[PDB]
């Protein structure tokens, strides 16, 4: 019922802030875009850019995917990201992430028209 185009939005944009403030914003951030709902989603990168200039990236450097698919993209210049891991001391229900802010490239995968963000492939 979500759209794929929603699905990445709602997992992976939070254009709210430039970049994560405290060791606790993953916690809380997993958490209120619902991704410790039925189970602590392992893995999950957040992007501090507006929803325009993720967009934009559909359209910049084509690459490979990891998984072998060509539909992915780099972007030309580094953004504001925060990875989202869980600790080896997190059990559902109560997960714990460790946050970590960096500034780099992301890959996306892009599909659709109109030709939009559908899954984070990785950053560098
Ligand atoms: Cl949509
Ligand atoms: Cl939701
Ligand atoms: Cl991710
Ligand atoms: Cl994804």
């Amino acid at each position: 019922k979500e759209t794929a185009a929603a699905k990445f939005e709602r997992q992976h944009m939070d254009s709210s802030t430039s970049a994560a403030s405290s060791s606790n914003y993953c916690n809380q951030m997993m958490k209120s875009r619902n991704l410790t709902k039925d189970r602590c989603k392992p893995v999950n990168t957040f992007v501090h850019e507006s929803l325009a200039d993720v967009q934009a990236v559909c359209s910049q450097k084509n690459v490979a995917c990891k998984n072998g698919q060509t539909n992915c993209y780099q972007s030309y210049s580094t953004m504001s990201i925060t990875d989202c891991r869980e600790t080896g001391s997190s059990k559902y229900p109560n997960c714990a992430y460790k946050t970590t802010q960096a500034n780099k490239h992301i890959i996306v995968a892009c599909e659709g028209n109109p030709y939009v963000p559908v899954h984070f492939d990785a950053s560098v």
